[PDB]
């Protein structure tokens, strides 16, 4: 199956573009990614960075994650992202996000060896 890493890239990393250039993007991507198949995902945060750069968050500030699990971090720099969170008309199956891109630290969650990135925690 899937792994934790795996699918934190899937849901999480847009090495492809520096941000989100239209208000379809999170739509797109959504779909794309495959987040909408089965249900609409509410929310979802997209990192417009390197692999390694995020990767290599997982060395840097250590902080408790929302539900208390002390494996996350944040990372020292602000990133470029985009927040994705459902439109109110939004409607299985026709999922509708609104896009919204903003330079904020990233929190992850890591394991493994090598230790990487399973879940995204909070853009601050």
């Amino acid at each position: 199956k899937e792994t934790a890493a795996a699918k934190f890239e899937r849901q999480h990393m847009d090495s492809s573009t520096s941000a989100a250039s239209s208000s379809n993007y999170c739509n797109q991507m959504m779909k794309s990614r495959n987040l909408t198949k089965d249900r609409c995902k509410p929310v979802n945060t997209f990192v417009h960075e390197s692999l390694a750069d995020v990767q290599a968050v997982c060395s840097q500030k250590n902080v408790a994650c929302k539900n208390g699990q002390t494996n996350c971090y944040q990372s020292y720099s602000t990133m470029s992202i985009t927040d994705c969170r459902e439109t109110g008309s939004s409607k299985y199956p026709n999922c509708a996000y609104k896009t919204t891109q903003a330079n904020k630290h990233i929190i992850v969650a890591c394991e493994g060896n090598p230790y990487v990135p399973v879940h995204f925690d909070a853009s601050v």
